[PDB]
């Protein structure tokens, strides 16, 4: 997993963020083995957004044509360990909302944060993804890693971008403030982006 660096580096990310604030929380994959985390204070626009490799590639295909699309390849180059330490460092009691809850506790609780608050707004089906289209417009520049065909042809599912739709479902508009990182690229990813030589 994470080098001492790395583990100070993200525990000084990682205070960015407001313990008081509104936290959406969302994940794609199982929660024994999620692949895309994201972490998301509407208020003030700070998210913290990483990837994982699956232990399991045959749930991850499935998972990969009817929910996420994500090519397995890419996630080669992700940093490992992110998962286990950012949920460690999430400060004691924080209370998160979510759209539904049940995969979320599990995760946590695997985690021993059983201290972590879940809010599950329960919002109906389509309600959720009332703004699906127009967040996925203004913001899918925010997320390279979905990149294959899904099927159920539907818009894939983002964890970061769901966290932006929800709260955009919530307050009736798109309206929300500018979304801005905090982890690093380089502690998320740990081999660049490769461009095409043209
Ligand atoms: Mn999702
Ligand atoms: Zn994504």
């Amino acid at each position: 997993g994470l080098t001492y660096s790395q583990t100070m580096e993200l525990k000084d990310s990682m205070l960015q963020l407001d313990p008081n604030a509104k936290t959406w929380i969302d994940i794609e994959g199982r929660p024994e083995d999620p692949v895309e985390i994201a972490i998301y204070q509407p208020n003030n626009g700070q998210y913290i957004h990483f990837y994982r490799e699956p232990t399991d590639i045959k749930q991850f295909k499935q998972d990969s044509k009817h929910s996420h699309g994500i090519d397995i390849q890419d996630l080669f180059s992700v940093q490992p360990g992110l998962t286990s330490a950012v949920i460690e460092s999430l400060p004691k009691n924080m209370v998160l909302s979510c759209q539904g809850a049940d995969d979320i506790r599990k995760l946590l609780d695997s985690q021993n944060r059983r201290d972590i608050k879940l809010i599950d707004v329960s919002m109906q089906k389509d309600d959720a993804r009332k703004f699906e289209d127009k967040i996925w417009d203004e913001y899918k520049h925010l997320c390279r890693m979905h990149t294959g065909i899904v099927t159920q042809e539907v818009t894939p599912h983002c964890a970061l971008l769901d966290c932006l739709m929800f709260e955009a479902a919530v307050i009736g508009s798109p309206q929300i403030p500018t979304p801005r990182p905090v982890l690093s690229r380089d502690l998320v990813f740990r081999t660049g982006p490769p461009r095409v030589v043209l």
